[PDB]
């Protein structure tokens, strides 16, 4: 077949593959521009490209940790399962590296995706090649060939002992490989959607930590490399302490103890490195932890500083009205209530709602505030019996108030400017001259003096902590001359009490 | 009696029950639902859960530090003062664990708070019930009863070391409760209002001093109960500093010191991690004591960024304003002026006056407004004489500004836009043709250029600092269309002057 | 006399006294409540106060360094020189608890300062008088002739011993002073003006190191101490060490050694503390000391995040700019014009204009921008022969433009809305079927379109990076209606173009 | 000759002459101004004075690393090869301070750079003379001259070790080149334009690094001095540690480890300072490392903070939205949609365009937008037979909206406001008693309305993940008077559907 596996090689139909282009026929157009771009050519956002680097990153993650310990701690290990383990794993290394020439390379400087494959070869060799190809072909294994045919007696002389010092320097070629472990950890993280909707601060901080056990597995391994080369002296840290004859747990074991006591800031055991390599790896060794613990203490930091943004936001909102009182010495009662307002209006979380709903699209804050006001909506006799289109046009002029009891909303005998909505408490109108009354939830009051335009008739006092809607005499001029069918409906309500009055 | 325990299950009135539900009937509908959710139901906002919690919280911490003492550091405890004190814990946490099959749970996807006996059955089985069984039932004293029938004679063959030595690892299993010491004190300082009232960078900081202490605490017993465990093998920390057979106030000492050492970021008293368990118990000390540490750091620097922040913001804007002097180049007798300025109309610190008067109620802001102008309001001897309604919109309008000695305020030939009322020191103003008068603190001018909308007929300069209120013209316009009877006097002193004039 | 030492008990006339209340006859009136408060009592601002209050601060450093030195190191000092320099500081520390019955106290909950002698008395009392009136009398010496008056035989019986162990104890009660000296030194760097006009990250990190050495200071007599307290051990670090008998230049050098050790992070030298007490002073100064090094790194990081703000502001809103042109891909052509458009335009740092001058009084902005055109006013020929509220009124209403060359300022046959003064460099008025004309720094173009509310006539196109100055057509009107006689003047000039045209 | 080295010392013209000055003609004028400032004067941007500086970098840094290792590590090095070395590098700094007296002085109160030769003479003396003129002349070489003068036998007594000694300390004057490092590397820095284009926290964290790595240098050679010069004493660390007499590579290299552990903050090899001088070196190490060290941290925070802006102004703004949902409530298909929205919206970096957009020029806003729409430019019918004019004049005005599939963007029966212009995707046009038909990329909707000031006629319907393009009544009036041509065109399209209509 050649049909099932060109679905492979052109990016698929997701969320991502949406997110990346638009409408589906973007990517429609995008999945004939791999089948117009030759044979057997790999999309790099297809699901082919997705799952093979998924699979390189558990290879390498094992031949990352798994090669520099092999190597040093095995004074001679070429048996079957480790020559065959370097093999498999130098196919998939030369596999990765053909691979890369049918891959598309994302460019940050055009709107297109590079899928000619001569354009993809020349920009490849330029950047990441020599890495990527030194790190692929079995460096040491050639080398133990050709000095075959140099000369057929080398593991007999003194020139034997070197060979093989100088084999195990070739074979650490092979930790190149973190080129090709950063690169694709930062084009997996992207795509990958559950890295995606985390922070950046959360997802630096596991590449951090990640990389730190990492360089203190290599510098554990490289306390224990650089005596063993020197084939023990009796000065280095390995002799004094008598770990020559160890089990390779116990050695290595030792060795990332010093490390990590050099890194992470603790002092070694009296051994004060008494030679030179043993002064130069420690001074190595401390110079590259204190920089990486450096860093974990500024990554810390900014991790913590965006946790609890909204509370921080009103505390330090709220931290300006207490300097603000007190700098123009305000008596405690004053104190008390505007502290009591703050709780109230904003209950310990300040959102800017204005821009957070202005933001969004028309469709959505029709939906949120027509969710916000449920209870508004269907507490109210004016709104269920209503156009749905006038009771969301209604919905979006509205802003939020809280009077604490005690407070006169309204005074009597002045403008006019606002209508309120009673959605928490109860109020009191007093009435000039008649008996005070009470409105309940759903009950609306500032009416009379809009449709006139004359002045207030009535005082209203708060009596509980009312949180009310207010609407302005342009917004409510505005409304109406869209509707004139419910302009006569508050008419009504106000031929009553003008009645009663 | 089955009346006055109900009163403490459902939640009472106080602040926190207002703030939660808004009016106190919507703590009466609240109080309803406890009631008609069954029998004996617990609603955790109510009285009988917050002085439980608080009950289990002093039980808790003397379940967390005592019982990683009493197992470790004493090799043989079976007392009755001892097992009395672990009988009685484990009554309290099993009746903890019945009621929480009672207790409301708080859901943060809707606006209800489930009390169906049911539901709540059915969620608390499946996100914390197995870690809240576990460190409930005595889980030690179980299985001496049931190695008691497995084998009669388990206390006289080499098999019963190895009981004992697996008789104080399932005791361990009551550190468990440190879950239910994490989530009683999330739910215990949002609802005590002294600790919802600080910052959130101050009550994050005592947990983490809470939970290093206790860390610190657990990790000393740590380092003495492994090598406890392994029968204090020759090489471990205890044989080679020789505390076998101290004191228990000692070896806990001496291995609260290890720990600390290991984790505060000093070293150990020379004897390097010789085993294979003390070396790798000490790096996982290093690696806990150095996270904790950095975490330390990062909460002591969001804690000091928002310690003095109206000042920081005074001084960052001045600091603005001196890199705009010097980019600019001014005379240094210019910039001593501008740097006159800064302090004495600011003094030191900078409010937004804007929006934290926005943000308020209008019942505040004319409480406020008419509080930091009682100096101005009762030295004129306009507004003792007038409607108090007229004094608080007049003042609600007024800014505020500041003019060095020497500043012509108003020059005389150009159009007005202004009005000014003095409230600290004295103004000169200069007439053509005419001696010169002075105003006092409570006397106003530029009035006679607005009733005419003709130009200024005088110069106005400074000689003290003079701390004035502007009034527009647009405004001036406004509120005597509202109070018509007050555009009369202005008129009267317009015309003494013109008369002077 | 009576009267010199009264004008040093009242508020004298300085910037200081004038900064807290404004103009000098309300200093006036300050002067005169000292007066009228009773017979010789201290205003807290006097400067009387502020130079008894900085003799204190140098005889609090002098007795807070060298009293915790001469207890210990000292095993018996009761010499004359010692015992006279205690009785001389024990004079100054009464008289300063006479003179704090005297002084107003200020509250931060009125605007008033309290000068009433009984209203000072009851609030001394109350918050801080125990510990300033334990560390003024001397408490070691009345103790030794009351114990005279117990018994006669105090000196010679094993009791004596014990005695000498407490005398040194109550002598401690004099670092007590330490309350009065963190109280003058916070009512000191207030008012004097130097650490005012300083950063206040600048001034708490100055707080903290002067308390950083100080603590180090008694830790470092705190190791020696306690040793000595206890006979000197024979597990006791001083023993070990060998430094019972040498100098007391070393025994507190080694001491100040340790406690540095202990708190800087560092390890002590391979004295792994073997001693209960010098377990827990080691586990003390490892807490203290890791706790004053991470306010330490605190205070360093708000310290630097506030250094060079306007060039991070320049380069925070530029890293904005690179990124929005990444997003949307230009062309490098266009990205390397406006990268060249920021450096040309703002030169490195970036102010917000508009506020640092809308902050100020008019008077400063009629001064300013009168400096920052005057290259502009002196260069043309029309700001020379006008009048000088025109020039001011005409400057304040410009705004800054940069155009590179190549570019259309003005496109021929679109409708005019700007008038353009050119500061810098040369432009080509293109014209239809005319040579082109260039126009030099002073000429000015764009007004003949303005007084005919027609359409624009001519091309105009950037040569050099010319800097030019903005007026809108509303600003062009408002002005000419306020000066209708330079009106003429742009008619004469813009008769000759169409003259020429 | 006299006029090729005359080019050298007047600025040239290059980017950073222009960007200092502004035009070219400002450049003229100021080379003319060196020119007419005296013979021989040397400018500070001129092209000698940066290739002068630059070398006296490449020498300092030399002088400041061979200087304190020559005379501390060799105990007598008054070899030819050394003392050449000298004699050479005491001709350069001769030579620069030379020419001080003739380079212009950058004076940051006036806007003129000072070239004349006796003002430049007298601010140098006042600043940084001393400093460079110990510095400049071999101090030690002329103390051998004077005291042979003053006695014949001054290398045969007693007295001539001594003078060894004292002279070792005289050629440390030579350290005060540090003072002419430090100038010379903030004057290199902003002028080369690849660090300034740098953000100042990379600048400035390398400055730290080069610092740091100096002063570890300096007090790894400062411990070996001290004991050097007091004739190795039996306590010092070189004694105990047999550090006498070998190479010149160890002493250093042990010596640089000792300094890196007291400052890197781990702890020295078990040798406890026993030498009063061992002990005020150690603490003077320790606190100048733990200073630079915790600096260190306080610039790899604000590093890490200012890394990657966009996405944290991205996700922080969506905390907000997300904490704003679970304030009210939402249900989880309507977070599911919002959660939709931003990231189909904005797609992860969130930018201010408007901001981003008003800064820059209009002939630049004129070329991005004509950029960002070339998609809908070259799509639409409309746009590729009209005047560029109006095709600019149209982009300056829209709005970017994206409506999600199933949204209503336009409800029958409502009052048009706006107009929509469709780059992505299909839409259904619902008509009442009609056949549904779509619009693809590049047709638009919404202009019926606009013409008539009528009600809307159908329904319009999102479905796919339409990104359209806003305009506005206001705007659509106003581009029309400007170009009425175009009128005509849209009313031949409106006549189309109300005919199908
Ligand atoms: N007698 C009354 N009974 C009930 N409500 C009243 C009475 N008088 C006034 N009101 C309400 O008080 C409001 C004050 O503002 P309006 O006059 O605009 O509208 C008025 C009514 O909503
Ligand atoms: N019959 C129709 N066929 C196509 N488009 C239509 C039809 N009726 C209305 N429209 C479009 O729907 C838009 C709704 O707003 P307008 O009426 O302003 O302009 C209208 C046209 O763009």
């Amino acid at each position: 077949m050649q049909r099932q596996f060109g679905a492979m090689l052109q990016p698929g139909v997701n969320k991502f593959s949406l997110r990346m282009f638009g409408s589906q026929k973007a990517v429609e157009r995008e999945q004939e521009r791999v089948k117009s771009a030759g044979f057997w050519i790999i999309h790099p956002y297809s699901d082919f490209r997705f799952y093979w680097d998924l699979t390189m990153l558990l290879l390498m993650v094992g031949n990352l940790i798994i090669i520099p310990v092999g190597i040093t701690f095995f004074k001679d290990e070429n048996t079957t399962p480790w020559i065959v383990f370097n093999v498999v794993s130098d196919t998939f290394f030369l596999i990765d590296l053909v691979l890369n020439f049918r891959t598309g390379i994302v460019v940050e400087d055009n709107t297109d995706i590079i899928l000619d494959p001569r354009r993809i070869k020349m920009k490849y060799l330029k950047s990441w090649f020599v890495v990527d190809f030194v790190s692929s072909i079995p460096v040491d294994y050639i080398f133990l060939i050709v000095e075959t045919r140099i000369d057929s007696e080398v593991y007999k002389t003194a020139r034997a002992l070197r060979i093989v010092r100088f084999t195990k320097i070739l074979s650490l070629l092979r930790l190149l490989r973190l080129s090709r472990l950063i690169r694709y950890i930062h084009q997996w993280e992207e795509i990958f959607h559950m890295t995606y909707d985390l922070a950046s601060a959360v997802v630096r901080i596991v590449n951090l930590i990640g990389m730190m056990l990492l360089l203190c597995h290599w510098d554990g391994c490289l306390q224990f490399l650089v005596p063993m080369l020197q084939d023990f002296p009796d000065d280095c840290w390995v002799s004094l302490n008598n770990m020559v004859n160890n089990s390779w747990g116990k050695q290595y074991s030792y060795a990332l103890f010093k490390a990590m006591s050099h890194m992470l800031c603790i002092g070694y055991g009296r051994q004060a490195p008494m030679g030179m390599s043993d002064v130069w790896l420690t001074m190595l060794s401390m110079i590259v932890g204190a920089t990486c613990y450096a860093m974990f203490i500024g990554h810390a930091t900014a991790l913590i500083q965006s946790l609890d943004s909204s509370r921080r936001q009103y505390q330090e909102k709220y931290k300006q009205v207490e300097q603000y009182m007190s700098f123009h010495k305000l008596p405690p009662d004053t104190r008390q209530r505007i502290h009591d307002y703050y709780e109230h209006r904003y209950q310990g979380k300040m959102f800017d709602e204005e821009s957070i709903l202005g933001e969004l699209s028309e469709p959505l804050r029709e939906e949120i505030i027509n969710f916000n006001c449920r209870k508004l909506v269907a507490s109210m006799p004016l709104f269920a019996n209503a156009d749905p289109n006038f009771v969301t046009s209604m919905l979006t002029k509205l802003r939020f108030e809280v009077f604490q009891p005690g407070d006169y909303i309204i005074r009597e005998g002045t403008i006019g400017k606002k209508m309120y909505f009673i959605q928490h408490g109860v109020v009191s109108v007093l009435t000039k001259g008649n008996k005070e009354t009470k409105l309940a939830d759903g009950s609306y009051f500032g009416e009379i003096c809009l449709l006139t335009r004359g002045r207030r008739t009535a005082s209203v006092r708060a009596d509980t902590y009312c949180r009310l809607y207010s609407l302005s005499v342009d917004n409510f001029n505005e409304v109406l001359e869209e509707y004139p069918m419910m302009r006569r409906a508050f008419e009504t309500v106000a031929l009553d009490r003008l009645d009663r009055i």
